[PDB]
């Protein structure tokens, strides 16, 4: 029903496409990227991390043909020239990573789209939404340039919410042991971050993250109470958040796990999950949820300090949330 | 001067051997391992993580010959038949990973040695020492079977001591993002630990660690105040400790780093180092200290919760501490 | 239909089980391994390379339950005590890697089995079969202990057959760039083979292979004509054969390629596959065929020397051939 | 003595700098790159593959200071604006990877340099040289735009020569199992080569190479007799050439290796090396020669077809040859 257009057919752009495939509410009608149709068709079909796409993919001229439907392919470096209006694209997924500033993303609205979903933290956006945490604050009349936050914020917020409501967070530190991404280097080379300039697959690479702070965007009561960092490691996909927090209430591992398990089966079902199996990162490659609690890792010291570990497929979970967001927006009245 | 014998010529045994070459006080005279002299010579000469041994290594009979010195090579699976006393071996480094209980390690003293140093946490040891933290509690009469603790406790204890003495630690939790060891599997295979049963170079593997509890063995004032877990990752060597602690005094990042820098330059010189460079794990490969503070990572929320990150070459740093301990015991009288 | 028992639930045993799931003719009813049921079930369900087993798996007592069926789990290191017959096991899949000598594998026959299939090269086996090559020489009276050869031989044989019948192989060399296996080491440690004693995920490790010579067992005409080596690399699965050969006839890439494609859709369908896509190893992870010609790599020099490259998932292609052999044998008579 | 300028301070540029340090005849006086002095200084001091630079390095304003010597750092994207003459640079090392066509490479000559060395196969260059093979064909009044060929060609050529002179190469095929380079992608991304568009550390990626045919540039006699391909694998540095050749003479493995060993100690000493140790890739990391025969791998079928395997540090051995070429050209008169 809702016609979607994707700007930047990269790791997130292609996985949003895959995610959209199984959703009948949304419909991707066009993609824009710097690469050509044939190169794009090849990368959509064969994925080193998620396997082959089970859908027939072809190229008809300058367009992709997926399961008989023609997807238009544009090669506009400048968003302003996209003409989303002519093709009837309602919602645009901004996933180039170049246009997270409102002044850039809005160029899509001026080009013909009705809503823009920036797939990353943004600046001067109308609203940052984390599904399961605050999609209710979205106003169809007021918000048009929306941010879906980072994969890490989507992983942390859902459970920081439950921890906050049930016991109360005084302050907390977090660390995400995260898989490497296309922002890193294969072998030592210039990068604006001297840590990310180092061979990605060869080391544990500490780097900064704003995901901790961003939680305040969706959970205002936590402003100034959380901070953290990231450690990029030699894995191609899937990451894990490690949150150590000072609680207001005295608690037990049993109480904490039970609270998390409850949310995962109730209110946050589909966003937050709960596991008691001794699994590893590879086991989570492909999970569509935003945050899966690794229940076995939960610990408490002095009844007030806690450690909660949650898994997340940074490409898949996130891409599913983008599609869910799109579908939610469409339903609230486009 | 003091003759040493190494039991278990593996990753730690060979690196202890490499460390001893640069120490005039200790003298390695014999090694015991299940492998044959030729295999052991090859593995000592060429190392995938540390490169070529800068010394002449050859085989004479079924004995090793290093830089002209003949090293007796034994092959007794039962420590009771090593006859250390006959060849004048006073100190034995127990690094097979199988004789960590005082009862077993003690078989070396029966074979004639005067002291045994277990290169790992032990059960029932006379004392557990972390050089720079509690070596002064070593008693020549009462302590024969000593544990050098884990590579992780050796990294944590030195700065936890500083944080404690300077600001007071109320409680803290740690996570070590650690390189894989010979205790894991290349491909999925039977293992006591179902996390460690999974392909080491393919996932982030949360695993348990007693390393945070063990700090209380060397710093009793911290008994019951710390806890933590581990995460094994696809790197062959070098690990990092991530410590989050609730302090008593309100501090700033500058105060925390200044204290750390001062100790690295003072009392803990040689054991605790300090760095303000944006480096990655591969850069600490070969580091001989026990803990190198990543100053650029220090963080603080609410003036009371601090985050400190420290690097450690789990093989080289620990192996150097073993040699330092052997040298310190010898100087106390054997 | 035909009852099968698996000896050694390792990578090949668990993948033979998985492949067994979609074949109506055979039925796995018992497994024997060094590990416990809970461990065996965990590793059967979660696989770091192939993913979650899409089947309900659980432990009932000392037994496994997989989609309602209860699989008998035993722990006998001595195959003579397995009592295959009491439980009706017709065919035994010997995949421990320890009993490759006929005298050893024959213990299962002493135990009540009727046929044994060694999942690797053997010594004094009654016959070595490569499905699609010489399975027609199996004689239910004459052969009881059969070898399914190596993953490499199953990859090389099918296309070396075609090439030989078509143009005449005068002589040729092969090199298999193979993923690492459980036979290698994570970090430097003792090994019969000093190349394989080195950290598996850190290097390109040259090693021997009898795969080229073993082709003579299934194709006598090629006796004394082929030879080769292996190079183990940092991937956990999927390998490729690189064959360079001198033909008797003068050929063109087109001809060589047409010959191979023709066979893939003809006689060798399901065993030999043909590809004109520019794919990479991870794309073949999960392929059930034995050999997939990488058509774009075929080269010819002087119209007489050819180069052919074929991919193979060493775990899946092989485990499927094992299941096929079991099914073929049974159809021939037990 | 001779003043050198490096255009493109990447993997090859920094390693050419390092090698240059060890040569008294050459003096690197300037570097041109897209990154700033601080970034460049950091990347030169810390290498993920080669370790810390054994030198005193600092940034004096906008220049590098290495052991007292100041290195002018420029940020020109267009070589025409480089002004090499202004600073006295006689030889320019073109290592950006973007100016291999004579039209671009010569812009250096126009900007004032006297000679240009292209660190890769070139187009319309005056001469392609492989040290130890045809450096003597260098004509100082004619040859101003020189290509040092590729790392692969530098590995193959030296031994292709010896085999030819001694037994006569009728024809041969080569495969290079090569480490990934900065030309590949960390994760699936657009690339003109759909093979190299795939996650570099996750697969065995077959790709093309012109290194076999390029041997004809330096050993004209072998024009039309060789061809081959490459396989990029998940290792950061060090590669191996696998050559299968049809010889004119009847040979034995001993005959083959004896020829190679002699050459390594004779004419090609310093370029070609010989090894009878069972080593692996990491062992060759840091090797300065261009090719090292893995003697244990030499194989022969029918006394006419040989297989020779040679290791090569693609970054170090090559950079040394670049510096050797610069020192040689200069000796002839600039
Ligand atoms: N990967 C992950 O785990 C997650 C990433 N994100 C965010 O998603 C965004 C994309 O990241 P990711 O998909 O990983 O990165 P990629 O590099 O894989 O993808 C970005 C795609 O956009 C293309 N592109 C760049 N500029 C243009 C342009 N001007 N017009 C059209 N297309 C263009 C790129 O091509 P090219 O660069 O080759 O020119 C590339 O194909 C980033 O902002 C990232 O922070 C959010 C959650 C998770
Ligand atoms: N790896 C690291 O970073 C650290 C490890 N340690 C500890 O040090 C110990 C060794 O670890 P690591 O070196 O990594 O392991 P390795 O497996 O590399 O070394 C252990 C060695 O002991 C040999 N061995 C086993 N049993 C005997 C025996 N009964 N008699 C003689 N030799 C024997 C083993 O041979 P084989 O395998 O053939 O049985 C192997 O060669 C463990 O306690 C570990 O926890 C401490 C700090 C760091
Ligand atoms: N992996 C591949 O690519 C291929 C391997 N093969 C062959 O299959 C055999 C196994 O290969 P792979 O699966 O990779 O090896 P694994 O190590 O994964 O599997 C071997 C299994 O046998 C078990 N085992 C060993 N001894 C006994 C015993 N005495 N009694 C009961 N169970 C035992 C092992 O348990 P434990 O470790 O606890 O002792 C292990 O789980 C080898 O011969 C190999 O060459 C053939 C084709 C392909
Ligand atoms: N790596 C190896 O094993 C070998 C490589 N070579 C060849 O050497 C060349 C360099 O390769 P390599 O060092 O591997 O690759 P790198 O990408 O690491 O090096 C290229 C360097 O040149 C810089 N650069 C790019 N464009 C310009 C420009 N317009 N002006 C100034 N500087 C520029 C790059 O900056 P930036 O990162 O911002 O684009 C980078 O620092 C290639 O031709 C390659 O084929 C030859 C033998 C071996």
């Amino acid at each position: 029903a809702v016609k979607v257009g994707i700007n930047g057919f990269g790791r997130i752009g292609r996985n949003v496409f895959r995610a959209a495939l199984k959703n009948p509410d949304i419909e991707v009608v066009a993609v824009n990227d710097t690469g050509g149709a044939n190169t794009l068709a090849h990368l959509l079909k064969y994925d080193s991390v998620h396997g082959r796409l089970d859908a027939e993919v072809s190229v008809n001229g300058n367009n992709l043909v997926v399961n008989g439907k023609e997807i238009i392919v544009k090669a506009e470096r400048d968003p302003e020239n996209l003409a989303w209006g002519e093709i009837g694209v309602d919602i645009v997924v901004e996933s180039t990573g170049r246009f997270t500033k409102r002044e850039d993303a809005a160029k899509h609205l001026e080009a013909g789209a009705k809503k823009v979903i920036i797939s990353a933290p943004a600046k001067n956006e109308d609203i940052t939404i984390v599904m399961g945490v605050n999609q209710d604050k979205y106003d169809p009349k007021a918000h048009h340039v929306i941010s879906n936050a980072s994969c890490t914020t989507n992983c942390l917020a859902p459970f920081a919410k439950v921890l906050h409501e049930q016991f109360g967070i005084v302050r907390g530190m977090m660390t995400t042991v995260h898989s490497y991404t296309n922002d890193q280097r294969i072998l030592d080379a210039s990068h604006k971050d001297l840590r990310r300039a180092r061979a990605a697959a060869e080391s544990i690479i500490p780097t900064t993250t704003g995901a901790a702070k961003a939680v305040a965007l969706v959970l205002p009561e936590l402003k100034g109470k959380l901070n953290g960092m990231a450690m990029r490691v030699p894995t191609p996909n899937v990451s894990v958040v490690d949150l150590v927090a000072e609680l207001e209430k005295e608690v037990t591992v049993e109480e904490v796990n039970a609270a998390l398990k409850a949310a995962a089966e109730g209110e946050l079902k589909g966003i937050l999950a709960y596991s008691e199996e001794p699994l590893v990162s590879r086991d989570y490659n492909g999970s569509t949820v935003s945050s899966t609690i690794d229940a076995l890792s939960t610990m408490v010291i002095d009844g007030k300090m806690v450690k909660v570990v949650s898994w997340y497929d940074n490409e898949t979970g996130y891409s599913h949330r983008v599609v869910d967001l799109a579908a939610y927006i469409a339903s609230k009245g486009l």
